[PDB]
């Protein structure tokens, strides 16, 4: 079928694209990079099995892709943000504002785009890549975690409405999950090559490891595969069985 | 101490600012029809007892309040917004936006401006009125619901990061909460009064009655009284028991 | 490899076998039924891709497979209990440590015989069926939902320390999945033949429509093929979007 | 009105018990130790605020309660267990068992011994108090944490069918809440008195120190009082902002 993976050069983008791809989909990906023709042509030159489209905004795409290939039938939003750690009172509302925008909002006015048309045939699948820290908060991210959440809750949701359509929507919250080359949470650089990081990850996620860009393209291919679709309404924790509980004194 | 309300005359206003001050907290409330003196004027002859500022924004309300009574020791984030139901592609993304505004980034806009004083002396209690509408989520209202579960992870979030100044914070999400007068959510009118709506409640709480202000205030005075810190990042469910599941044919 | 699957003939038992069978597993089955030689003969010649076992007990189940195939590499503790609707004063204490026995002492007892093969050499997957009813309670039946629960976390406890030996662990909540010929929850009849249990599970779940056996065993055999570990510690509510919340009167 | 405080002498007993007297209630107490009529005598003398019992049986204690002080309007079950750390394999089935009788099955017991007689009258509150364990678990404890998942389950599903009689179901789940002498999960020695311990508790509470007796029962006597009963079915999380993730390689 055709599917759509925004923000396709970070986060959970490549894992994805790269196994749908390989799966037989039509992958039309999106990028901000794609704004100009030398990067949308140089990915397309090293990722002949992908399709990236130079546009940008939400129903901007929906409508490039559907008239490039015929229709949309899966969306992997792939949501990302450049969050500071902050404590509450040095944040500006700007920064909250920010994070809302490119993590609720973003993935909202996407599948606001989508949903007709495949309500009108009843078929589709939706899935939005958001994060697992709802499930675990550190101090000092309240704008990141707390947008997360509510990306979240909209999957679950819109699973409620869309399904009657035979539309099943997934959330896939991450944590740790390597990004290679993508600064976009856990890139190669430090999390496998410094001692304090490789340490950090082996104590706080009981597989002891990253997750890989290949265990979440297997998942997304998975659920866009339609063999199970009854999964629909999921929050999925890709985190490794994170959070390790530090025990009590004399337990290693 | 010292304590603010915001939107009084709606949702879990009048039940907080009610219990609050019949505390001894001396209760200043915020509310949009402040901006008129006669509203004003009106309310602070009805409600003596009660405090109400013409101030409409976060860092405007928190400095009026702070010249006024000295400090601000408990801040009640009242939230409200009336939102349409409509399936996801029906809504306008600016509907989104306008949930978000005012269920996410205003509780989070108040915290921000109030934070600072509470730190330096190490005391003060948060409490978010959200919703208990994200734990089961009705089909159609995604913009609402969500909006709602990204203010209670901030809350558990911020909790995180205000206990080691001993600031306990605290988000309250009712459903089902008579409104008495006010049209948020759950006025008497018809809520109490016409047979199809009692019936329902009586269906979907296993209380089966709508909650009162009362509860609402009394939990809001018990989280402020300091007689509890040690709940700090609950989300509390004051829905009554909410959601009643359709059981099996034939079962009573 | 060698996966082991129990109840082998009721709730997720048959859409288990036969999905892991056809990915190329060695499929050894456990059923009460098996005791008898008849019943353990006819079940092998209807399905000769498995390999129904005689061996009743936890211990002696896990060394028969080790002894006959080699190794236990999957474990998939498809368990089932017999409950009866009751008012919490009309059961008697033993009809609750019957369902614990049955929901939740097995499955622990199935672990407690296994683990130590597997975490010998660093490898194995682990798979409770459990219930999606801890996530949406019925009134009157207490004794089965919160030994449900039990399972769901002692699953997700387990995926903490089986994590260092890269064994992950997962729990599957299940309802309203058609059983077929099994009496265990949903059989063909009358699911799918009365009208008024058609119209209820059209109503309470989000697809308006049974699980199929089809989409349980495809997750058990995605699981199982260890394509995606990073998931450990998941509890995944297969409930095709359930529950479905009634909403205000006068909203379809 | 009459409660009864089970296993009174550790855990959340004295908590409960004490600050219920302080409310006026006549405290019931039970615990093993009141087998003994030194012990029962002993203690009778140094409270004579509370009323030990010497019966230790669901339905024997039930019915003496009732019978000595006129009805149960308030059960609180405090229950206990001493678990030991262990890998899955190494558990005896056993220690399993033993887990689920004492946190499962006891409270079980008592409700369905005390339900009756509050249906009838159509009043009364239940409390379990169980654990936050279920939320964080730590690795090797899994009999102990699932049963408390078991029990936490077994509160929010009485109170959709208890609800119909205008009875309150509830679950405190504590961590890190004091003990006092009691050496039921935090006893001051060494809690309060070893630096290791002191500080492990300052690490991973957000507020950095131990829940007190007085919190606990404060919260006990709050919710016993009618004051607050749409918040029956929920399962409060008393553990100071437990549990505080580790977070990345150089943040404070
Ligand atoms: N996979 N993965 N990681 C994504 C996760 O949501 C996240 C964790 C930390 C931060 N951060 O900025 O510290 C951002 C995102
Ligand atoms: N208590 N109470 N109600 C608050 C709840 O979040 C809510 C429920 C329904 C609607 N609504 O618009 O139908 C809005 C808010
Ligand atoms: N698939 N499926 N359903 C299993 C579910 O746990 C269940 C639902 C109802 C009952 N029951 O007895 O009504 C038992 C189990
Ligand atoms: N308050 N409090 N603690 C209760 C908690 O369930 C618990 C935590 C640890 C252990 N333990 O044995 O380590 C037992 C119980």
């Amino acid at each position: 079928s055709t599917a759509i993976v925004t923000n396709v050069k970070h986060f959970g983008g490549m894992g994805s694209a790269l196994r749908l791809s390989e799966a037989g989909h039509t992958v039309a990906c999106h990028d901000e990079s794609f704004k100009q023709k030398d990067e949308l042509e140089a990915f397309a030159e090293t990722y002949p099995q992908l399709k990236p489209m130079s546009e940008q905004e939400p129903a901007e795409l929906i409508e490039a892709v559907t008239s490039a290939y015929g229709q949309v039938d899966v969306l992997v939003s792939n949501d990302i943000f450049a969050p500071e750690f902050q404590p509450i009172d040095k944040y500006a509302v700007e920064d909250y504002r920010g994070a809302v925008e490119a993590l609720q909002i973003r993935p909202f006015a996407l599948v606001n785009a989508v949903a007709s048309q495949m309500k009108k045939r009843k078929s589709g699948h939706i899935i939005f890549i958001t994060s697992a820290t709802p499930f675990g908060p550190w101090k000092e991210l309240s704008t990141y975690t707390s947008a997360r959440a509510g990306a979240c809750t909209l999957a679950n949701a819109l699973s409620k409405e869309l399904g009657e359509y035979n539309i099943p929507v997934f959330a896939i919250g991450p944590n740790y999950l390597h990004s290679e080359d993508s600064p976009y949470f856990y890139p190669t650089e430090p999390w496998k090559t410094n001692p304090e990081h490789v340490a950090h990850v082996k104590k706080v996620t009981a597989l002891q490891r990253l997750g890989t860009q290949k265990e979440l393209g297997e998942l997304v291919a998975f659920l866009a595969s339609g063999s199970c679709d009854y999964l629909t309404g999921q929050v999925f924790w890709l985190a490794g069985g994170f959070p390790m509980i530090e025990r009590w004194p004399g337990m290693p």
